[PDB]
């Protein structure tokens, strides 16, 4: 039985430079995608090398867009890709769920605009101008996430709230909000917080790119890229990146149709897993415990687990690559969404980690959906390279009992390091973090804006729950560039004690810590534990802490 390889399906759309109307088989999609915020359709465009001209593809949600060269520079357009909020008259706030990857621009008019917020990373991009982060005005923006990526001129994020670059270089940089952060880019400005809110490392500790597909002339195969510790800049600026290239031969190609079990027996079997873009329903968890498995989906391919089942477990393996898949909760509550390795998990994987990449959770908004917790990170030396883990909001089945979701991330893991997360609006604690010598550069979250009253969220004797606590019993752990928002919109005379809660010893350290009120709706007592001011007014000014302890 089960058999690698294969065609990727309807929703796998794929150009070269020939191709019949290109500009309108883009076009029709983004037309299909443009408002469609949860819908079950679900789109890759994926671009052949060469050069592509006279193309502005307007990215809606659900797509993905891609080169098919090792090297972004391969595939090249003469032209845009783009994100902006005309949907939503100017409003980038829900611009969700797309992605960018592998391509090089040439934008018509010198600036490509990519006006996204949160899930919607653009990786391994050149860009031969400037890139606009802000919608056409200045309306609200939330991102977002730039990786291995070359910006031959200036970023500009003008209203973007706050911002994660890691390993990339960009000739400037325009301006910083709220908190902008940086790990291992050239060009970055230096470290400059609280004003302006500038966090700047000159390297990120760990990091190992996304692996990608990619043509070898025409043969199917995902460049699986070597992990680059101190990593700096780009990985493939001085060409060919250390990597080794799985062919397609070796990956079981998930389509609708399959079942859990299906899935399973291939990672068992020796296959390695493609999700093509859909919305895939199982009533087991996907099991991924086969060291070096690679899990990359396309699409912003969607796995919702029935039963209120676990969707995905990796076991205590080394080198497990999960990315680009969104975690839809069910309405049957899951006590787990995803779990990296076991509980009581206990040897390293220093050498070869494990990583989540591109990996999106998502409670309700389609209809209710719960979960006790989203991800747990047992397994030492993970790395979490940009998630968004999301309590819905806004959409059908939102609710403080409707969508409840308690707890975000927990991490019990030891060594385990979080790049550009993302964690929002769960009715208890977002992150905690249980286990040693963690390290998380770049942290967005936003409460829950619907506690019906204070005694919703008492805390023991604390009022609230911190959007990222640091168990008291933890001897390591360090973080820098974090915000936590509130919005209070039900009740706005509630009080959040803090954003933050830690221990008070010295090798737990913060660097640029912020909170904020968003319009009053609410306020803090403080930033973390009883340090730092309140907010105050209703004109949206942050509370910051630089250092802790
Ligand atoms: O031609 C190059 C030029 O393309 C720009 O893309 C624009 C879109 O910004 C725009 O999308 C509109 C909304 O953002 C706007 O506010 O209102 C309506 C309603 O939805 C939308 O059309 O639409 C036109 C065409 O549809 C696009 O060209 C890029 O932003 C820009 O960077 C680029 O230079
Ligand atoms: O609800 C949609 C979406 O909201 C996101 O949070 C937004 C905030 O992004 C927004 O913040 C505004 C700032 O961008 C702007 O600069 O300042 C004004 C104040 O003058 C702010 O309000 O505020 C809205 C609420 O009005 C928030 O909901 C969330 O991150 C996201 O999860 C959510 O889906």
């Amino acid at each position: 039985e089960v058999v690698g390889g294969g065609d990727l399906g309807p929703n796998v759309l794929v150009f070269d430079p020939s191709t019949p109307d290109i500009q309108g088989k883009v076009d029709e999609v983004f037309r299909k995608q443009e408002s469609n915020q949860f819908g079950t359709d679900r789109y890759a465009l994926m671009f052949k090398p060469g050069t592509y001209n006279d193309i502005n593809a307007q990215i809606g949600f659900y797509t993905s867009i891609a080169g098919l060269g090792l090297n972004p520079d391969d595939t090249t357009f003469n032209g845009d890709v783009t994100v902006d909020a005309g949907w939503f008259d100017g409003n980038a706030t829900q611009n969700f769920w797309r992605s960018a990857e592998n391509l090089a621009l040439n934008p018509v008019n010198g600036t490509n605009r990519w006006a996204v917020s949160q899930a919607a990373p653009f990786r391994r991009m050149h860009v031969k101008g400037g890139l606009n982060l802000a919608p056409d005005g200045y309306g609200w923006a939330s991102g977002g996430y730039i990786a291995d990526s070359k910006i031959d001129g200036e970023v500009g994020p003008y209203s973007q709230q706050q911002w994660y670059t890691r390993d990339s270089s960009v000739g400037g940089w325009g301006n910083g909000v709220w908190n902008m952060t940086f790990s291992g880019v050239e060009g970055a400005p230096a470290q400059s917080f609280p004003e302006p809110p500038y966090t700047t490392l000159e390297t990120t500790p760990v990091s190992r790119e996304k692996p990608f597909l990619y043509l070898d002339g025409d043969d199917y195969k995902v460049f699986v890229p070597a992990k680059r510790t101190n990593a700096r800049g780009t990985s493939w600026g001085n060409g060919t990146p250390e990597g080794e290239s799985l062919p397609l031969d070796q990956f079981y190609v998930v389509k609708p149709g399959a079942t859990a079990e299906t899935i399973n027996a291939a990672v068992d079997q020796g296959l390695h897993l493609l999700f093509t873009p859909g919305v895939y329903h199982v009533d087991q968890p996907i099991e991924i415990d086969r060291a070096n498995t690679v899990a990359l989906g396309l699409g912003l391919a969607t796995i919702i687990p029935d039963n209120g089942v676990t969707a995905l477990k990796v076991g205590d393996v080394d080198g497990v690559k999960v990315a680009g898949l969104l975690v839809d909760a069910g309405p049957v509550n899951s006590e787990t969404l995803v779990e990296v390795g076991s509980d009581g998990a206990s040897g390293d994987h220093a050498a070869n980690p494990t990583s989540l990449q591109d990996v999106f959770v998502r409670i309700g908004g389609a209809g209710p959906g719960k979960a006790t917790t989203s991800i747990v990170v047992n397994s030492n030396d993970t790395i979490i390279d940009h998630t968004w883990v999301w309590r819905a909001d806004h959409g059908e089945g939102v609710g403080w009992e409707t969508n409840r979701a308690d707890y975000g991330v927990h991490v019990k893991g030891d060594n385990v390091l979080a790049t550009g997360l993302f964690v929002e609006h769960f009715n208890k604690y977002d992150v905690q973090w249980s286990g040693e010598n963690g390290k998380t550069i770049f942290y967005q979250n936003a409460k829950a804006y619907d506690a019906p009253d204070q005694a919703a969220i008492q805390n023991g004797d604390i009022k609230g729950y911190a959007a990222y606590k640091v168990d008291d019993s933890v001897t390591t752990h360090e973080g820098w560039g974090m915000g936590s928002y509130c919005y209070f919109n039900v009740n706005p005379d509630i009080r959040q004690q803090h954003g933050f809660q830690a221990p008070v010893k010295p090798g737990v350290k913060f660097h640029d810590l912020l909170v904020v009120s968003l319009g009053g709706k609410g306020q803090y007592e403080h930033v973390i534990n009883d340090i730092g001011d309140p907010t105050s007014g209703d004109t949206t000014i942050p509370s910051q802490v630089v250092s802790f302890p």
